[PDB]
């Protein structure tokens, strides 16, 4: 599914993103434009035979388990292909996981590249939430 920005934005809040950690929802939906473009069916291998996946492209070297990243974790004990569904449950989850890590949203390289220091309230403007 490719959400629109508002209805992720939705999506997100329902599942207990907004504020999580402290951050604000507005960088939980520019981390997923930057990440996915909103799709959650994205997928993107990395150079260390890793995949990342779905609308926030959650890493099988740590997170989720793709049957193909040898020696890695799943720390969200959940098979990758889940992170890919239209429902972001997994995903959220697993997100909230990560960010609980010790290096909060710089996990996510888009975030720490376009959203980190930025308005990211403007992903949100115009939003009913
Ligand atoms: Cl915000
Ligand atoms: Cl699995
Ligand atoms: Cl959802
Ligand atoms: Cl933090
Ligand atoms: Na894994």
């Amino acid at each position: 599914k490719v959400f629109g920005r508002c209805e992720l934005a939705a999506a997100m809040k329902r599942h207990g993103l907004d504020n999580y950690r402290g951050y604000s929802l507005g960088n939980w939906v520019c981390a997923a434009k930057f990440e996915s473009n909103f799709n959650t069916q994205a997928t993107n291998r990395n150079t260390d035979g890793s995949t990342d996946y779905g609308i926030l492209q959650i890493n099988s070297r740590w997170w989720c388990n793709d049957g193909r990243t040898p020696g890695s974790r799943n720390l969200c004990n959940i098979p990758c292909s889940a992170l890919l569904s239209s429902d972001i449950t997994a995903s959220v989850n697993c997100a909230k996981k990560i960010v609980s890590d010790g290096n909060g949203m710089n996990a996510w390289v888009a975030w720490r590249n376009r959203c980190k220091g930025t308005d990211v309230q403007a992903w949100i403007r115009g939003c009913r939430l």
